[PDB]
């Protein structure tokens, strides 16, 4: 009965997707699934972010437009992401009219309110090229040690930080020529007007304890106003009566958020719902899931910047830690640092989708994908106790009993301890303590072998005038199954299409409360296969 609105980190645009966005998308897929199983609206809406210095720059090396580079990464996200079953309600781009007119609204509005200052500062400039130089676009000499080729505000050699205006003979990355130090007159976010109302959600309880504990060393250290313009040339929003002027990417960047959303409304001509999400007084409900570096932005600017324009705030802000690889970050060196292209060509979706949700939870800690740990978990718990209780009971059924699932339930109370199973595990699941979920889930897996165990029906198969105990006990695990793969429905996609067709059933919440009794259900090849360490070895050297 819910309205929810639920994001993720919208994906920079000159990168591809790697495991660590995946672990992102698929938490927020997971959870988003689980909402639709529990009979809500829900709208799963996200973006790439294609603004900025960088993509204007990358583009002119590529000799195409950054429209046509956007357009071609934007792709292959998406492409990445569907084969993931990450499933958007709508993937947007940042660059879009939407995001334009919704830029351009909040910041008339944050400036008619008194939240926009503009002061003059002096920054590195490339007079070649004729730009304002980032920092990691100069390189020049470490004051300190005196190795050459360091590039923005720290030395790779010596360990040491200072400004880039510091460094020994200082050179454009661009284009080679000295730069020098300009003037220019930007515009500036307001942040410290909103110092109170932000205090006060930090100490509401609604954010994970972490963040909360992370947001009051921000405020001790003290806010500053934000510069939110930058110069021209640059690949992004002019700013309304501030010709060569541009908002700075991470202005526009969450607006992108509320930009998808116009843009799914608009295009199922639905006039109405825009404004039932975005508006002050909205019941519905707004989730951004989102990583620990991005934090400050989504925690401080944003819900600043949407209170000073006149537009609800996030209802949460769901932050999950980095990924490891074998314990470490990830090491393009040691073949660690995998893509999600490249991840498909070893692996299915469902054994990352299925591995990351074990270890996830509410707290904001990392989360290590051990590529031997991985092989046995997946043929533990996939292939040797869920799917396990389909294929050792279904050729039964299917030889022996023309399809026929068994008219009655032969263990009445094992099935009762399953679907009594329901709350908790939704409960598990609503509140992101996934691998708590799991746990409850494999507990119950373990449950169910031991009845197919104690019942042996690979003796009874044997046995003369044995046929309706056969049945029976095949019945009872095919519909132990029926129930697993339901709590499993919202982490594991196409087992769970594949577990369909086998039923003859779709699988619904509420469903397990009517077991499949004198019902047909269909032969299968196999639902998921083993895997091992030699694929796990080909992953890790095609990723070097
Ligand atoms: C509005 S969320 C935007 C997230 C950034 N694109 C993450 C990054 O580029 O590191
Ligand atoms: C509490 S989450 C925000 C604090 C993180 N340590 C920022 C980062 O990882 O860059
Ligand atoms: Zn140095």
């Amino acid at each position: 009965a819910k309205k929810i609105l639920v994001t993720c980190a919208l994906p920079y645009a000159n990168g591809s997707i790697h495991l660590g966005h995946m672990l992102e998308h698929i938490q927020a897929d997971v959870w988003v699934r689980y909402q639709r199983m529990r009979g809500h609206e829900v709208n799963f809406i996200c973006a790439d972010d294609a603004h900025g210095t960088p993509i204007m720059l990358k583009a002119q090396q590529l000799g195409i437009t950054p429209e046509q580079m956007i357009g071609e990464m934007s792709q292959e996200h998406q492409t990445d992401f569907a084969g993931f079953n990450i499933s958007y309600d709508n993937y947007h781009s940042t660059h879009s009219e939407e995001n334009r007119q919704l830029s351009e609204l909040i910041y008339s509005r944050l400036k008619e309110n008194g939240f926009i200052k503009n002061r003059t500062i002096s920054q590195l400039y490339d007079p070649e090229k004729g730009m304002f130089l980032p920092d990691r676009f100069v390189k020049g000499t470490c004051p300190k040690c005196k190795s050459p080729d360091q590039y923005g505000d720290n030395c790779e050699v010596c360990g040491a930080t200072y400004s880039p205006t510091e460094l020994i003979e200082p050179k454009s990355v661009v284009s080679g020529a000295t730069p020098v130090m300009r003037d220019s007159e930007h515009f500036f976010f307001d942040l410290p007007s909103f110092s109170e109302m932000l205090q006060a959600w930090t100490r509401s309880g609604a954010l994970q304890e972490q963040v909360a504990n992370k947001m009051q060393e921000w405020f001790e250290s003290g806010l500053q106003q934000w510069d939110i313009s930058r110069d021209a040339p640059y690949f992004g929003f002019e700013i309304p009566n501030a010709p060569g002027k541009y908002f700075y990417v991470w202005l526009d960047a969450p607006i992108g958020y509320m930009g998808s959303f116009k843009n799914l409304c608009d295009k199922r001509g639905d006039s109405v719902s825009f404004d039932e999400y975005w508006k002050k007084d909205s019941t519905a409900e707004l989730y951004h899931f989102i990583g620990k570096d991005i934090v400050y932005f989504h925690s401080l600017f944003w819900p600043a910047m949407l209170e000073g324009s006149n537009f609800r705030k996030p209802s949460n802000l769901f932050v999950h830690g980095y990924v490891t690889v074998n314990g470490a970050k990830m090491s393009k060196s040691r073949g660690t640092f995998i893509k999600a292209s490249t991840w498909l060509n070893h692996f299915d979706a469902d054994s990352l989708r299925y591995y990351y949700t074990a270890k996830l939870s509410s707290r904001i800690d990392d989360i290590d994908l051990n590529l031997e740990d991985f092989v046995q978990r997946v043929n533990a718990d996939i292939v040797n106790k869920v799917v396990n209780l389909a294929s050792r009971n279904a050729g039964f059924i299917n030889k022996r009993f023309d399809g026929v699932l068994a008219s009655e339930l032969a263990d009445p109370q094992l099935y009762k301890t399953f679907t009594d199973a329901a709350e908790v595990i939704g409960e598990a699941w609503e509140s992101r303590e996934f691998g708590k979920a799991v746990r409850e889930i494999m507990a119950l897996a373990d449950l169910a072998n031991r009845y197919v165990d104690e019942q042996a029906p690979w003796v009874v198969a044997k046995q003369e005038g044995r046929d309706a105990d056969l049945q029976a006990i095949c019945s009872m695990g095919i519909n132990l199954f029926r129930v697993l793969m339901t709590y499993l429905k919202p982490v594991l996609p196409k087992l769970t299409e594949r577990a369909e067709a086998f039923l003859n059933t779709e699988l619904t919440w509420d469903g397990i409360q009517q077991p499949l009794l004198g019902h047909k259900v269909n032969p299968f090849k196999a639902l998921y296969n083993r895997i091992d360490m030699r694929q796990v070895e080909a992953l890790v050297e095609a990723s070097k």
